[PDB]
């Protein structure tokens, strides 16, 4: 298990684009093209993404690659974040694969709305984390996927995706 494996079964992986658990139009390994309720606003946002006129649809290996760049952009804002860098940088490997997967997910300005969370990872209070992560629209919009997350950062194991 990696963060590239877990967010690739978080996320799926669709060819045509198609609209996220919050209606937006996405493509890919969950790559979020637009909020804009114009798909041919998010097409346009494809074709500038894509580097080519693509009409909607893309390769299996063009979705890999807006993954790897999607998944590296993610890591760098964490890092040029004051706000989440500390929390980063105190964490072991699969639960920074975790809150990665969240980011990715939700974006920085999602995270805002976490500081309380973040600081109970920052003193490891895991189940304390894990309580208070629940504590969210996040969890309330996508529990299942939630509730994995939270178990990573509760557990430091990848158990929750060890079978899926
Ligand atoms: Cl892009
Ligand atoms: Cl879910
Ligand atoms: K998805």
């Amino acid at each position: 298990m990696n963060i590239f494996e877990m967010l690739r079964i978080d996320e799926g992986l669709r060819l045509k684009i198609y609209k996220d658990t919050e209606g937006y139009y996405t493509i890919g390994i969950g790559h979020l093209l637009t909020k804009s309720p114009s798909l041919n606003a998010a097409k346009s946002e494809l074709d500038k993404a894509i580097g080519r006129n693509t009409n909607g649809v893309i390769t299996k290996d063009e979705a890999e690659k807006l993954f790897n760049q999607d998944v590296d952009a993610a890591v760098r804002g964490i890092l040029r974040n004051a706000k989440l860098k500390p929390i980063y940088d105190s964490l072991d490997a699969v639960r920074r694969a975790a809150l990665v997967n969240m980011i990715f997910q939700i974006g920085e300005t999602g995270a805002a709305g976490f500081t309380n969370s973040l600081r109970y990872l920052q003193q490891k209070r895991w189940d304390e984390a894990a309580v208070n992560f629940a504590k969210s629209r996040w969890y309330n919009q996508t529990p299942n996927r939630a509730k994995r997350i939270i178990t990573v950062f509760r557990t430091g194991t990848w158990d929750a995706y060890k079978n899926l």
